[PDB]
């Protein structure tokens, strides 16, 4: 089901919850210029809708701890989260991380880069959980998205069909029950998302799926050049979901000239459940 | 060889031909503003290094082809150029079509939306065919490239790695032998730069191939929407190249909102030397 405009009341969704409970995850490396701002759009749901909300501290080297934990936080480092195996880099590994962080038969992601986000994000996205049949996957979208455009979409349209109709299937802001995420292996670094929703399809089928427009998104618009690598992994995991194997070869850029290339890894973090 | 900054001189090039041949195509739809200047800028060469220019109008409905013809070009519609085949729709189409309203033993092709264009293009693109040794190909690159940067490098990177070192493979500028260019099918759309390409490569390796710089390039810069089709059929063309099935299905994007589904084409045309 394709929402266009929520309209459950906070109490309404409290209620609904039946015994299973809400974590919310805010992943963040470097974000100290917004984190408080998205902290403060969703702590008043705390100890109510929300059961537990934490920050994932991802190697942030700014003020985005302290700032955070000024906010009433939790903050937990991808070291905290699951300290006996070594961390590896990208936006993938803290969230699988999260996953031993957190207990809520449901959680929820937002990304810490919003500018002043709606503090109702959340209860948007937990909606169809919370009062739908079979979701156990909810994904935003909202109204410029290069990559989701030009990469994601199109690419969907060429190997997955089916998955057309998703507006922004790289969105940062989704829900999902434990039990779907835990069953899941974690793409790395920018391919998490991407690989999330091809694999809940796969698996789930559609219906198991919805989308909630959320409005309008700012954001730190973006760097060209690293928009390329997370092209990249978008499209290594991409390609792996679809049974192609990639050369593993990361994407180098000429900025005469100077040569870098970028990190792209093929491989996935197994199923949490595999950590029990 | 990939070079920096040419040197050859226009009579020096001349030289070279030894009996060869150069056709130049200007590929044209609805580019009334900026034809003439592109015209302009390579004329001055007809009857010495070039034999014959035309502009490849592709179904203009503006000014186009008034003005290119009071520049003194040779205007040619797709139909013209092959008038016993049907006309498809796309770049791809022309481009192909073009190969039979030309001779030469060289043909270099030119974007007709470029905004003041250095009449030394098309001699820093013949120079490695005239004076190198194995060339059959010369690609340029310059100096804000989403598709080439967010799609084409990064998939290159994935399935055709050996190909990273272009820096510019969707770029309308190049020039190639007859020989090969009637040897090869031509993708539809938007998909034939990178096609060309890719079965360049596949067929001669690097060797045959060499980028040179062009300096910097301004143009109409494009809307988003336009953009997304674009790169799809970039995809559907470059999987196709690595033996990867394409859905056929093409982008649907929305503008509540509304939906609207862009043309894809799996169909590349085949080579010209079978019209013989």
């Amino acid at each position: 089901t394709t929402w266009h405009r929520p309209g459950w009341t906070i109490g309404e969704l409290e209620a609904a919850k039946a015994g299973r409970t809400i974590s919310v995850v805010l992943p963040a490396l470097n974000e100290e210029a917004t984190i408080e701002s998205v902290i403060d759009s969703i702590s008043p749901l705390v100890d109510g809708l929300v059961d537990e909300l934490i920050v994932l501290d991802s190697g942030s080297t700014d003020d985005t701890e302290i700032r955070a934990i000024a906010s009433g936080a939790r903050v937990v480092s991808r070291e905290q989260a699951l300290p006996e195996v070594p961390v590896r880099p990208g936006k993938g590994e803290a969230l699988w991380r999260s996953l031993a962080a957190t207990s809520g038969d449901i959680v929820v992601f937002i990304d810490s880069d919003l500018i002043n986000p709606h503090p109702l994000f959340v209860p948007w996205l937990v909606g169809p959980l919370l009062t739908g049949e079979g979701i156990q996957l909810v994904k935003s979208f909202y109204r410029g998205g290069r990559v989701t455009e030009l990469v994601a979409r199109p690419l969907l349209a060429a190997l997955r069909p089916e998955l057309g109709c998703v507006l922004q299937p790289l969105s940062g802001e989704y829900a999902a029950s434990r039990e779907l995420l835990t069953s899941l292996p974690f793409a790395p670094g920018y391919g998490v998302e991407i690989g999330l929703l091809i694999d809940t399809f796969d698996r789930l089928g559609l219906d198991a799926i919805a989308q909630v427009n959320l409005g309008v998104r700012a954001h730190r618009n973006r760097p060209l050049d690293e928009l390329g690598a997370m092209s990249r992994q978008v499209i290594a995991t991409l390609l792996s979901r679809c049974g192609i194997p990639d050369s593993g070869v990361g994407l180098t850029q000429f900025l005469d000239y100077t040569r870098h290339t970028w990190p792209v890894s093929l491989v996935d973090r197994p199923p949490m459940k595999v950590m029990r």
